[PDB]
């Protein structure tokens, strides 16, 4: 089975929103909301990787955070690690960069149903700030 290690940044404005996209019909975790981020590349570090995918995905350079949670989880075709970093602080302004729809999203309001199942603790924690 495919293991796979995911760095993901949790982009948290002022007013307690989070900048959300909305994964492609024909990728893994098809139509699910997420954390902007991506594979780990061999010779990168997890703190390298979630600059390298935010800058890719969304247009901002993420600064001064922090790791929030890291976890594993089992899919029915693949194994990830996912590394949760909290964004408190970038440079530039996100937007669907690859294409993809991209919304601040309130904290409060957000639905676990709606993200892929590894991301259930995380959102509960995040709730809990
Ligand atoms: N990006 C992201 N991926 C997540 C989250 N939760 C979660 O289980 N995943 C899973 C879905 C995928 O299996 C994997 C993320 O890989 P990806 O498809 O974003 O990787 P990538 O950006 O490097 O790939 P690509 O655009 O080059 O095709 O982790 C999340 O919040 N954000
Ligand atoms: O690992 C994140 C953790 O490390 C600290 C310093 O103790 O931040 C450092 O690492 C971050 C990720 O690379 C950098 O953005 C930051 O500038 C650097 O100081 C903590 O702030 C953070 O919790
Ligand atoms: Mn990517
Ligand atoms: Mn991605
Ligand atoms: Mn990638």
């Amino acid at each position: 089975m495919k293991k796979l290690q995911i760095a993901v940044g949790i982009i948290r404005n002022e007013n307690n929103e989070i900048f959300i996209t909305r994964r492609a019909a024909d990728a893994h975790m098809a139509n699910k909301l997420e954390f902007p981020g991506g594979k780990i590349e061999m010779g990168e570090t997890p703190e390298q990787a979630v600059v390298r995918e935010l800058q890719e995905e969304v247009g901002i350079t993420p600064q001064h955070f922090s790791l929030f949670e890291k976890l594993e989880y089992e899919f029915p075709d693949r194994h990830i690690t996912l590394w949760f970093w909290l964004v408190e602080r970038w440079e530039g302004e996100p937007w669907g960069k690859e294409g993809q729809p991209g919304e601040w999203m309130s904290l409060v309001g957000l639905n676990a149903d709606d993200f892929p199942p590894a991301n259930e603790p995380v959102i509960a924690k995040l709730k809990r700030l």
